[PDB]
Order: structure tokens, then C-alpha cells, then sequence
């Protein structure tokens, strides 16, 4: 169920046979916070949805999953250019792990001093790893200008990233790079595209369902 790792904590929790949620604790003085991502166990290797806060955590995460599932992490999908998502890009690049992203996320990463992910993802991109099907979708601006969501069609699981707030989120969090007037439409775009959702993974907090999208629409009011 929940597999842990000490100091600067990393934890993985299984959702289904081949889908796990990775959660790491990132803390800089007074703010402290656990972000989420996915670990996809495919027949072709491990695929991660998002890396982690920094390189130190990213290495630990990779090492933890490689040892457990007995296969290499081959690809990573970066959902937006902020640190909790792209902080481990250097580790991914030096280890030969493919870092997928939209051209805009790549640009923004480069603009902010990070190494560049691939910039290969379009508005809708369908990938397949082993037998695992993965769809990436840019619904428009919200938490950031570039935020994308990730959909697993075989399980109807949606990784909302930071565009989606958990039940425990009582506010919009960091809106410095946000588009609060477009965020609602972007969320509506996700609801329209995926009318039948089984689970929704927020960028931070507990896993939920379509309700988390409705919760975010309310926070935007
Ligand atoms: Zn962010
Ligand atoms: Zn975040």
C-alpha cells in the first residue's frame, strides 16, 4: 500500500496494479509541503509524472522505485515549470531519463535557469509505454501559464497537478504566476474532455475525484 523512506521523506502509495502515487515533502523555512506525482509500472520500464522539489529528492525517488519494481525509470512527464515539478531536471538529464514537456514549459524552464525538458508535448499528446497508455492535455492557463494534466485512459485516472486543489486546500496557494480569470475555463475544458473520471490526483494533498475540480472552481470565486 504505502512504501516509505526516511529523512526528507519519500512515500509511494498504490492506486492500482501498475499505478502508484509518489509524494515527497519539500520544505524551505516556513511553508513546508508534500507534492504528488505518479509512478507508472510499464513492461518497458518505469514512467514518472513529475520529478520532485530538487535533485536530492529526485535521485532518492528514482532509486526507490528502480529497486522496488526492478526496472529503470525511462521517461518523466513535467506538468509545469515550477520547482516542485522540474527541480530534478538535472538528475533526469544526466541519467539519460527522457523529460517530456510542452514547448512552453521548456521555454519557461530555460527562462528561469533550469535545464530544458524536451518540449515535445502538443495540446493533446498520446504516448504509450509498454502497454501503458498515457495522454497529456494542455487545457489552458490556470495555476501557471503552461500547466498540463495527464490522463490514464485505461483507468480513467487524471493527474491534475497544481491546476487542481485538494479538499484540504482552502485557498489558491501561490498565484504569482497564475491566471485566475482563465483558470475556471481551463478546469471546464478538463471536465468537458474527460466526462467519466475514476480518481483525480492533485499536485499537493490527498487523492480525490471529480469533486476536486469542482472544489477548485469554488476557490476561484
Ligand atoms: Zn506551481
Ligand atoms: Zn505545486
Amino acid at each position: 500500500t504505502v512504501i516509505k523512506n526516511e529523512t526528507g521523506t519519500i512515500s509511494i502509495s498504490q492506486l492500482n496494479k501498475n499505478v502508484w502515487v509518489h509524494t515527497e515533502l519539500g520544505s524551505f523555512n516556513g511553508e513546508a509541503v508534500p507534492s504528488n506525482g505518479l509512478v507508472l509500472n510499464t513492461s518497458k520500464g518505469l514512467v514518472l509524472v513529475d520529478s520532485s522539489w530538487d535533485d536530492k529528492l529526485t535521485k532518492e525517488l528514482i532509486e526507490m522505485v528502480e529497486k522496488k519494481f526492478q526496472k529503470r525509470v525511462t521517461d518523466v512527464i513535467i506538468t509545469h515549470a515550477h520547482a516542485d515539478r522540474i527541480g530534478g531536471i538535472k538528475t533526469l538529464k544526466e541519467r539519460g531519463i527522457k523529460a517530456h514537456s510542452t514547448a512552453l514549459t521548456a521555454e519557461l524552464a530555460k527562462k528561469n535557469g533550469y535545464e530544458e525538458p524536451l518540449g515535445d508535448l502538443q495540446t493533446v499528446t498520446n504516448l504509450k509505454f509498454g502497454n501503458m497508455k498515457v495522454e497529456t492535455f494542455y487545457p489552458g492557463k490556470g495555476h501557471t501559464e503552461d500547466n498540463i494534466v495527464v490522463w490514464l485512459p485505461q483507468y480513467n485516472i487524471l493527474v491534475g497537478g497544481c491546476l487542481v486543489k485538494s479538499t484540504s486546500a482552502k485557498d489558491l496557494g501561490n498565484v504569482a504566476d497564475a491566471y485566475v480569470n482563465e483558470w475556471s475555463t481551463s478546469i471546464e475544458n478538463v471536465l468537458k474532455r474527460y466526462r467519466n473520471i475514476n480518481a483525480v490526483v492533485p499536485g499537493h494533498g490527498e487523492v480525490g475525484d471529480k469533486g476536486l475540480l469542482l472544489h477548485t472552481l469554488d476557490l476561484l470565486k
